[PDB]
């Protein structure tokens, strides 16, 4: 395993936010890309423009051979993303893009991850929660619902009883509650959120990118039927090209 | 995000009896929209016989069709048993399972004491389960010459995961309220004396939310399990919603106005 | 195999229609129940009352131990069911009821099977079509859709390309076209329609009702996820009750399964 | 009330939108058909990564053009629709997903060869109109490749498992009549009438409810694509919900800092 | 490709030592042939027969010189009339055919009935003689196959035809089978093996790894996680054949820093 | 319920290892077969031979009508199995565990790692000692199990935990495994076999037929048509044991038309 010294080393961030109004986008030299929703004034809720930019940034990250892991997070300590405002439903494109991204996407959550913003963290492969993080859906209370990955995939995370509770009542849940039901991967003190997140990112960066790619697709394949097969078979095709028989 | 005040949530509940004709169950309705179906055979720990199931089906259909009802509670009479299983002394409980599954309103298992065997599958079928601290859970099939290999198995695995589902079925042990909570088999555990109080609160929290959103989400979550049957529910709600829009009304309007439908006038979205 | 003489024997229908406004309900002595949409003045389109009645009639046939097969059909020779005319969308209840009926259900189709009425014939296990039969959807032409079994299950019948064509264009298809894409099981001259349908019913009636029941559930199981497992496993449970091992557990004192073999 | 032969077969006024594209042509008709044409007849319309990038760009434009209701995918000339692959090496997988999730009917108009990667492309299209000189088949196992995604599973949902295994394992070529008989294409027409017939089919769809077509396409995908299909279908449901008074009461209440009153709305059976 | 190659004579070698109920042969060009040899009972299988077929198929799977397997019946009157009623390991045989990483071809002359019909369906391809007869018998003789015999049949012929075949238990001739997509082709009885060998050789000309991956992928549309196990297993195998995958065993701390992180 | 005294009675293991080199194989009188990987020197990693022998032993247990439950374990107290020895016949063994009609219990002491971790997951139940360690290693050593090692892992611990396990390849102690539902129970190392045997005896007291139908039904939630083959296969077996099923057999045997008209048509 990597040593705590390298895992907890300072990070060399370079800004790549040119042209974005709603988000910051940064890359570290050791292979991490970070997308930060930058609207703390509205608790980092997204509007169609925000989504358009996030899609832009993620495509760039996917296409950058130096980038191995992506972080999705919100500006400040009070919110990851408090929901959608509140082309229209372009966040559905973003969900699919996170899903099919052949690199791990890690949600770094401080404060509220709510509504459309809660589905976004669920869509990420992993979630690192600050001890101040708050989670929940709001659909039925505000005249919406996410019945796609927001529902079924939530069930594959926390189980059907809990998923029905989360959606039907629309309560809020603190970090411990989220951890207890398997909704997040770990809870760390707010001060160490990014520190610990970078560590998790670095642990993955030390591993085979091809293996990670294949495993993400295999795990998607337990959910996404033929769409999941397209991903998994796609990687097999890519591997076949790299061999002699190929 | 304004939530309901606790004063409202914990206000007294008024049940009105609608049990006329039932022998094995009680059926009651609150004026604020909860329907409560109670297995009423406390002397046999609320075990169900075919008659009990017929009556619960009848009551659940009523609750479904009553536009004043938004949520249903399923429970057992007394403090000792939600339902101890099938009366051992035909298999129409399979129909009741489907009926709970496809009910467009949330169904809540309110569990005191034993939820066992067929009665355990019943609480699992309900969307949520509120358990009293004296609640006991488990299957009995392999110990009594039976099994539920339908939703009793697969769906249980979607609740507690595959390792725990195999343990529950293979050994047929009993589990206390803390055990069930820990594995995610129930949603919360509350003091026995507060069982109905907290259950009603949960119901009222749902009653404040969109009925349409709730039926859509219920269908969507069933859709993760029930293949094309799930698609039928989810798509049927989509159809219902479509009928509530101008485009979804043009066909009926055209027919009424004796003209061909015209979809040229509607905007295409991305 | 059964003798053609017996298969094509005359059939004597007994009326059980008492109390129905929109349908006829009849039973044969040899175990066929026939449900007939009786609204020729509207090409046998169904309204919510029609559906409630068909649900009632099908529930009766399910519980009648004398009935082994159900026929669904439309009155007259011009329409099986032309479409929709408890509650507004109760046809969804009826679809599920046909699906989970442990007895084979056969659509007997003369003339139009269209829209909601086309999904109905698809739901039936088999379809015997008259040479004048006409099939198709109408949803997108009249601002509606059936995205449930009306879409996915159709695709399991005719394949994805054909399913998309049927729904997206909403054309009508003759009996030959329907047969060519596997949408119906056979096409017979209009005069022979009930004759050939009764033969098919009698062929199934000669077979094991338990085997048919299990196979219907098994075939549904390829489509309906856990709902399908509920049906298939439920039949397994019923079978288990009929065995000595099942009955021992139920008689047991601590049960004693030791006297039972742990087969491979 | 049906189309009308005169309208269906009327002339089509195409407008060029190919500015900037190297490998494809892109055109739109005034009545709502967008046509993406692979423009590489010199190599039997095989695609290279740039070709795929451009098709992605064009398809996204059509998706977002509220004037467009149907998309035609085709190859330049009469000899090939697409003969396979040679911006990254496997970006055709992106294009596959984009056709899949496009809320508008996509029609493959096939003249001549639809082979290999190009065969999977026509399969992904909702419908396929084939000219009588059309030839279909896979080549992977012969050329050190395979499409085990929708190229396999989805093919089986079209032609059945026996035929799908045959097509892939032997890599033969099939003529239009063979393809028609196995359910692989929707119709076969004379080469000279290919666009004429295709446009008719497009026009027949253009007469229908765009929302209904959208929901049905997602419903049909949903029989194949698991949760990804649920995402499409449920997404359409959410979109419709926003258009209802009940949905709107939820939004209004939240924006006015008040509890919503959904009680004014029935709890249907 | 090349008619003279495809229809060239076939050189068979016997490998039947020890078998009572079957013959097992291997050609010099990489085809294995398992022949049910009980023509006096229309090639119905008894438990012994299934045991031997499992043995033979396991051998064929593990023989690197074999690229395609033919399953057939002795004589011209019967592929397999089903389970010997005079007497359930056939479920093991089904799984083995399913998970065989090489194409399995059913060469059908005469009856393929009941259990014997499920067998041809399980094979990847079916070449039928014009004298072939297909159908199920379960509901007529107190049985059913509700596993691959039901669901997978539906993935071949569609749900209407599947329900008809099972519910009525009629027999279907070669043209009927072809018309519903139940078999891949129908040929004159005298040319059955000739054409079957051609199809086999056409497959033998293609990549065995690609065929293996495609079979798993097509199974994966049906077999849930069991299908994923097959498909992902092939991907794991392919991975081992790459530099990145080798960086493990070549080390035996591994260093993946060098490898691109592709889109 | 079974008596505590009976459940905790001493075990009488009878050896059946004859002809094996990498494993021990033993049967108890009361119906438990135990397969032990016997390569303590290499933390009980498997080589192709080990797998071939485990396949042989598992097949024997399946066919032995005296056996109702199988235990899979590793020699000593330091490792259950640390994975592949540094083929893919282990894939056949996974399927063999999956389709075994008898419950299979992983009795885990110390390391269950890599290929050895998938093996415990494949078992119906896992009894873990307080010294057990779990984790995958694929991405760290240039491999992956994208089959049941992935999808089925998600059906146990949920999708978030499954991705964490695979992507980082950390090690997890027994408490962590329990909390995530990866194992069924954790017991003091000293009582590992005592407790494992109790769980086995608890199962042995139950209907073998009900157990195999339920194992198939639970597999069926994961394995599509392959799972339908298992579940339906059991239904057919049950059917054969009924008068109705048997009539069809007799009728065909006695060269006469079957008469099913004498059997009830249930709702």
């Amino acid at each position: 395993y990597p040593d705590e010294a390298m895992l907890y080393a300072p990070v060399e961030w370079h800004d790549c936010s040119e042209g974005f109004e709603d988000i910051r986008y940064e890359k570290s030299t050791d292979g991490i890309a970070k997308i930060t929703i930058n609207r703390p004034q509205v608790r980092n809720a997204f509007r169609p423009l925000t989504v358009k930019e996030m899609i832009q940034a993620l495509a760039d990250a996917r296409y950058d051979d130096n980038i191995g892991v992506i972080i999705l997070t919100g500006a400040g300590d009070k919110a990851f993303c408090s929901g959608g405002d509140q082309h229209h439903l372009n966040v559905l494109d973003f969900q699919r893009q996170i899903r099919t991204c052949p690199k791990p996407v890690v949600a770094m959550v401080a404060g509220y991850s709510i509504g459309g913003g809660h589905v976004l963290h669920m869509m990420c492969d992993l979630t690192i929660a600050a001890d101040n993080a708050i989670f929940g859906q709001t659909g039925p209370k505000v005249g919406s619902f996410d019945g796609g990955w927001g529902a079924s995939y939530m069930a594959r995370i926390v189980g059907q009883k809990k998923a029905r509770e989360i959606w039907f009542l629309c309560r809020q849940y603190d970090a411990k509650q989220a951890l207890d039901m398997g909704l997040v991967n770990t809870v760390v003190p707010l001060a160490d959120l990014e520190k610990e997140t970078v560590r998790w990112c670095r642990e993955m960066l030390q591993n085979s990118p091809m293996a990670l790619r294949c495993l993400k697709a295999a795990l998607n394949a337990d959910c996404d039927g033929q769409a999941g097969l397209q991903e998994l078979a796609g990687n097999a095709t890519m591997l076949f090209y790299m061999t002699e028989e190929g």
